[PDB]
């Protein structure tokens, strides 16, 4: 009998954020406990820095730029989405007899009668926001009880966002300092009906937490210690207790795997209400250290002994990962991940030796932007972001333009993890490592062929969803609160 | 009975660079048991970010400003060193019956025949070097076995570092592959000839490790994964376990209290081969919490339950707390300390409440630079270092200037700990902390008058220790090897 897969997904979190990760004001108890008792990541990694493209290859476990999931992410009206040919996580898992469930965050397309939504994607229920939740006017909610507002107002001329049950309208906007709970219990009862049936589930859980604007409820309203950002993390964490508690009433604990991580670095252009990259360079938005490895958290008693692995991981081997725990048959396509049960287990090595980094706006004449192999980290082309602003580091803000690196930045991420010292500013080690890095680039620039862009298909106003079909005025008009 | 008191003191280490405070590649196992196992200070800070200011506050629990040890640190041809009319925690844990011993570096003086050393401070034993060990050439000396010489050459034109027996030489210059070993056979030795002789031992093991040239055994040489200076480190955490094995030998874990801490912020001149600040903002020589804010943990099975304070704690406090535990008098002079024994036995919060910070280079005009009260931190005077060179950051170089800054810059560490974004770039909260932390430091500006400049005396050529007395032609001809 496979395991009971539960995926935690943070959103805008970053390296230095979690306690387990030496941030000095953070509150996350659950979460170094988690850590504690598992097996924690120091190299973990996403190909690209943002929300969509991210999310995309962790269902997918292929990269963005094949699925035409570029360039930068989607937006309420976006005409386009994660194609219906593509084969997500929870396809491959539905298949082997799981239950399926989504809660949060889907961000990977809505299209015109909702056809790119989770219930045609493979997730079974569904119970969330199609996109990131500061895509839509923000000025009159609340996102600290009793009566606080979040600031920024949001995105403007937009349709509140909507709560969807599966494909239709439960709230809109929903009540941000209660949101949570419904995704809690709507988890509880995943597991609960699974439990029942004799039958494995699958937990989804794409949280809201970290990302702007920062919410939370009562509970955690001023409670830890860091502020906005750090009230946000804290109703985060405690939602990973609750998951585990509820795991423990059910008597699960050794036949359920937990895994945490976050789609991409902090956006550090939000400032003090922004997430932390630690002592790594750069956030969200760069293919800087900060805004691709994230954290990560493998949890599952009596199979993943607790420790700390440096070895090489990616998000996109989570499909093939969790595949093969389940012992459901990998699809037809060509994936860019590989099978960490080995690493995971204690069984053996991580397969990973390389990994490939692609720009918020890739292009096939250029191609990746980073390549690492080890513990050398090329940098063909660098850039800045308006999401990693406000930060000391001039390298990080949008003012720092798109500059061609030959021979490219090395670095020795092994003794230099901020990338400050340049190698090639040689060495019989280091001169071959560039040989190789330099191969692997136009190995993969030659194979890869970019899918057509799905964000590029245009807008359509009509596609925003709306709580009263024809209505007058929208999108304003588009109501119908808790 | 008072508990054993075992004092590690670490040189150049940066708040991010134990695995338990978050960092990537280094090997700490030893330190990261100890800190799972105790409590773990998130907001533990020195006074000064050098050497001989920071070790002289250690010891005298007072104001480095007040005995005169300014400006910078001390060379071995110094005139001046720690005044004997200063009163050091090995003094007062003597009186109660304490075998004193310090093994490691001292750097607070050597004076003419000796007066500044160790054995008139207090201390009943000693071994080690009378300063860092870079202060003298080691063009030829091997830092990593079988033959790996030392990179940089160091400071020329000096006699080799003498490994000091009490007040008489061992070695000039000594193996460092093996200088360690002879701290913990020094060590192993103090604490068994205290336990036979029903009487309580204090070990001041101030390291060499992390301090530039990097060195270490066979034992370590390249096997932490962060190179040279990750071997180091490595060293010093085994350091860590050995002593910790001893006591567990004797039976005395319940029975000692083992307190772990540096002396000030990372020297990221040294690049590659140097500290890490974490998040903290700049490092060694500047007032930035890079520099200042050190990592610290507090073991003690029985009496300190395992846990992590956000409590202010100074090295200002330790004489006051351990003279608290050892039920020792504290001296007749004013102490700028706090007892922190409430907070690490748990019956209480830390008094601590304010910190004041003091630059490399002070003067009675300017005074203090820096004030931390509550979750607020002042800079009254901003400057960079060149030990703090080689950063992203413009602030900690030493193209920075001294900059003076009226209104102050206002951080709310709590939520910004990397000093990023000024408030006074208003809010009734912070308009109140701000007249506090002004009040503060002109109170203190006041109060405290700075004591005849040690430093300034002058230099003496003749004050060099040289094994061979009377030696020609000096200062190379002082040798002595293993
Ligand atoms: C999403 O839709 C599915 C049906 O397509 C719902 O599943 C049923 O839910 C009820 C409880 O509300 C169970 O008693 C049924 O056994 C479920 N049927 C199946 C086939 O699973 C699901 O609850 C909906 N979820 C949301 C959040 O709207
Ligand atoms: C420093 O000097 C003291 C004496 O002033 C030494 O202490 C004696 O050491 C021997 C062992 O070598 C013991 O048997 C004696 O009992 C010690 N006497 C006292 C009064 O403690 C000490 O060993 C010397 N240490 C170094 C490193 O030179
Ligand atoms: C709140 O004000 C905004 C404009 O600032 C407007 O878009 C929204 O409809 C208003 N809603 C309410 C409930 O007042
Ligand atoms: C080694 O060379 C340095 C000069 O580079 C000199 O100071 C030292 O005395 C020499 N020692 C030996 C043992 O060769
Ligand atoms: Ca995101
Ligand atoms: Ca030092």
């Amino acid at each position: 009998r496979p395991p009971n897969i539960v995926l935690i997904f943070a959103d805008d979190l970053g390296y230095g954020d979690l306690g387990c990760y030496g941030h000095p004001s953070s509150t996350t108890p659950n979460l170094d406990q988690l850590a504690a008792g598992g097996l924690r990541f120091t190299d973990f990694y996403v190909p690209v820095s943002l929300s969509t493209p991210s999310r995309a290859a962790l269902l997918t476990g292929r990269l963005p730029v094949r699925m035409g999931m570029y360039p930068g992410v989607l937006v309420p009206s976006s005409r386009g989405g994660l194609p219906l040919e593509e084969v997500t996580v929870a396809e491959v898992l539905a298949a082997r007899g799981y239950l399926t469930g989504m809660a949060g965050k889907w961000h990977l397309g809505v299209g015109p009668e909702g056809a790119f939504l989770p219930p045609h994607q493979g997730f079974h229920r569904f119970l969330g926001i199609p996109y990131s939740h500061d895509q839509g006017p923000c000025q009159n909610l609340t996102c600290f009880p009793p009566a606080t507002p979040c600031d920024g107002g949001c995105d403007q001329g937009l349709v509140p966002i909507p709560l969807l049950a599966n494909l239709s309208v439960e709230a809109q906007p929903p009540w941000l300092p209660g949101l949570e709970a419904r995704y809690m219990a709507f988890a509880h009862d995943l597991m609960a009906d699974a439990q029942r049936q004799d039958r494995p589930f699958f937990l989804y859980y794409a949280s809201h937490h970290t990302h702007y604007p920062q919410f939370s409820g009562q509970s955690f309203a001023e409670r830890s210690g860091r502020g906005p950002f750090g009230d946000s993390l804290m109703e985060l964490d405690a939602a990973v207790g609750t998951l585990m508690t509820a795991i423990g009433d059910l008597g699960l604990l050794e036949e359920t795997l937990v895994i945490f991580t976050a789609d991409n670095g902090p956006e550090t252009m939000r400032m003090s209400r922004g997430g932390c990259s630690g002592l790594l360079r750069c956030g969200k938005g760069t293919t800087y250290e900060g805004g691709v490895r994230e954290p990560a958290l493998a949890f599952w008693p009596g199979h993943i002994a607790p420790g700390v692995t440096h070895e090489l991981a990616s998000s996109l081997d989570l499909l093939p990962t969790l595949a093969a725990l389940a012992g459901a048959p990998l699809p037809n396509v060509t994936l860019d991940g590989f099978d960490l049960s080995p690493l995971l287990l204690g069984t053996g090595k991580s397969p990973r030796q390389s990994l490939f980094f692609y720009p918020s706006y890739p292009d096939e004449v250029r191609g990746v932007f980073a390549v690492r192999t080890g513990k050398y980290k090329a940098h063909f082309f660098t850039q800045g972001s308006a999401h990693s602003d406000t930060t000391a580091d001039p390298a990080c803000h949008a003012s720092s333009s798109l500059t061609a690196h030959e021979p490219p930045l090395l670095y020795d991420l092994s003794k230099d993890p901020g990338e400050n010292y340049n190698l090639l500013g040689a060495t019989p080690e280091v001169l071959q490592a560039l040989k190789q890095l330099q191969l692997l680039k136009a190995q993969l620039d030659a194979a890869v062929t970019f899918g057509p862009s799905q964000v590029a298909r245009g807008e359509d106003p009509a596609l925003q969803i709306c709580c009263h079909p024809g209505c007058t005025p929208r999108p304003a008009c588009c109501h119908c609160p808790d």
